[PDB]
């Protein structure tokens, strides 16, 4: 397979694939493992142990809790949890940072993320460049249709600390973080970007997903046949189920698709090296890093 694009299946190939001038559009797919390393914790992950310590809310059943209709009847659980869970800081991990990177080199074409925690905008991705697939607690609003009134997450935070359940000014309807609950839809904007954005993209570049919760997975089936595809996480993932356009890393038939196993922090480190971009990355992190310790 001569014609591949990379001329190694390496992290060394992938960044002069990069550098290159066939390498212009880059798709950032990202999840839970970002954002680990910040603290946040991967909602989705048994080990979060998020349905656990429910029976203190006698739910009908444990996934009421994040769902729409329910959370209308009953929403304390909800903004309880969210108490519990709330994290103590929001600062961005490299990982973050090497997106915002990519932004200022002119690379990145999208970055969709999984993740709630408002941090790829906290790094300066700004709302053209995500996707947020699953929502984010970054914006909240009125629930009801007619006024949609917005809040920012500084209001929400507030109302959650107080153990107050928050209410629109306007109307006194109910206000609910931006996530998608249960029985509500994907975002319009999910279907929309990707129907273009995969005519367009030279890289994919997968980090922190184990590319397990759908349609989120199948991103990298509408990658064309011939974009390389780079997975940073601490394990291998997007490959086809034995059982059940997978990653295809190891065979000998494989031809672009490259897995660096470790933290996403470290692989982003090691990538940004190769580039030349490190003493641009570490200048960034520390700086916003800086920045977001000294909020007075
Ligand atoms: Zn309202």
């Amino acid at each position: 397979h001569m014609e591949r694009l990379l001329d190694e299946l390496t992290l060394e190939g992938v960044a002069r694939y990069m550098q290159s001038e066939r390498c212009r559009r880059v798709i950032c797919l990202v999840g839970a493992g970002i954002s680990t390393s910040a603290g946040i914790p991967d909602f989705r992950s048994p080990s979060t142990g998020l349905y656990d310590n429910l029976e203190k809310y006698h739910l009908p059943y444990p996934e009421a809790i994040f769902e729409i209709s329910y959370f209308k009847k009953h929403p304390e659980p909800f903004f309880a949890l969210a108490k519990e869970l709330y994290p103590g800081q929001f600062k961005p991990t490299i990982c973050h940072y090497f997106m915002r990177l990519l932004k200022d080199k002119g690379l990145l074409l999208r970055c969709y993320t999984q993740n709630i925690d408002t941090l790829e905008r906290i790094a300066g991705l700004e709302q053209e460049d995500l996707v947020e697939a699953h929502g984010t607690f970054y914006t909240s609003h009125c629930v009801s249709a007619s006024c949609r009134h917005e809040y920012p997450l500084s209001w929400m935070k507030e109302k959650i600390f107080s153990e107050v359940t928050p209410k629109c000014e306007d109307c006194q309807s109910l206000v609910k973080p931006d996530i998608v609950f249960f029985g509500e839809s994907l975002p319009a904007r999910f279907f929309s970007c990707m129907q273009s954005d995969f005519l367009k993209v030279d890289l994919l570049l997968v980090m922190g997903t184990s590319l397990q919760v759908q349609p989120f997975a199948s991103l990298i089936s509408k990658a064309p046949l011939s974009t390389p595809r780079l997975l940073i996480n601490k394990e291998k993932a997007g490959q086809s189920d034995p059982f059940l356009g997978g990653m295809d890393f190891d065979s000998k038939k494989a031809y672009r698709d490259v897995a660096w196993l470790g933290e996403c922090d470290q692989g982003c480190l090691a990538l940004a090296e190769l580039l030349g971009w490190k003493k641009e990355l570490e200048d960034l992190v520390r700086r916003e890093h800086a920045s977001i310790d000294a909020q007075s």
